């Protein structure tokens, strides 16, 4: 009942996905080489500091199997959506339909339900 | 009424502070030089990608006035709390008492109200 408490593993995850997907959503469609490098490093460093040890370890192993594609906004928003679906699948959750990532994290549902 | 919508500036901020303060809260008390460097760069790169343009610009100017202290968990959790209070003050919000940052973001209130 008290809101202003340290987030548990689940609440930190929902915050963290919101942050990651929203950052990805506004990433350039034609990012410069430095931007492409900087976003790869950001994600690397996120994985180093993520504070749930079980989450961060599994994450670092995934990232070794699957390097972030930061070539464009389209590639990177998709990459990250596929990343998040691995974790969903691991945890017994359904796949999120990655064709919806712009509606979900940038533009709002096309039916106007976020307006 | 629909939860699964792109966060607005305020909702992204509350997610982002939760992430930043929770990362800081679990940062080492005696971090290695590389960890100290990595956390400085993480914060730098966060400021590059933060997607509210007005927020990110003001943030990058603050960070130029006030470089992150990543020497220890104590110094860095305090630094970040002072950073967040600048933004609070800017926006007409009261100061958060920085002596409470461990209770708020790591340990829970000492009265046990998060238990
Ligand atoms: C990097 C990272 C690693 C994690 N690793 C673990 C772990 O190893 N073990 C563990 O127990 N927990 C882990 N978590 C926490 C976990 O992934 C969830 O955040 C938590 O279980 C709560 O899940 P949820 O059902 O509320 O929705 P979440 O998975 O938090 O998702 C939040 C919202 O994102 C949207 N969404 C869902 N899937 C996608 C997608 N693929 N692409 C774009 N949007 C999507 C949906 O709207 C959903 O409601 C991790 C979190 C992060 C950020
Ligand atoms: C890096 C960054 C820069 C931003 N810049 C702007 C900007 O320029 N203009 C703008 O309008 N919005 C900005 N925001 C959004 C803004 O700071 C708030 O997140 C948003 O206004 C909602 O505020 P809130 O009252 O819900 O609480 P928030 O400020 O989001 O705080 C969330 C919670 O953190 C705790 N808290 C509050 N202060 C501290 C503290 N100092 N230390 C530790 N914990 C604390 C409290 O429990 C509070 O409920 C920024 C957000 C971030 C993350």
């Amino acid at each position: 009942f008290r809101e202003d408490c340290p987030p548990d593993r689940e609440e930190l995850g929902r915050h963290s996905w919101a942050v990651l997907h929203t950052l990805a959503a506004y990433y350039p469609d034609l990012p410069t080489p430095e931007q492409q490098q900087d976003m790869a490093q950001f994600i690397h460093l996120f994985s180093k500091f993520y504070p749930s040890e079980e989450c961060a370890e599994d994450l670092r192993k995934r990232l070794a199997r699957n390097h972030p594609d930061t070539r464009t906004r389209a590639a990177f928003t998709q990459w990250l959506c596929h990343l998040h679906n691995e974790v969903n699948r691991k945890l017994g959750k359904p796949d999120f339909d990655c064709s919806k990532v712009d509606e979900r994290w940038r533009d709002g549902w096309k039916d106007g339900s976020c307006d």
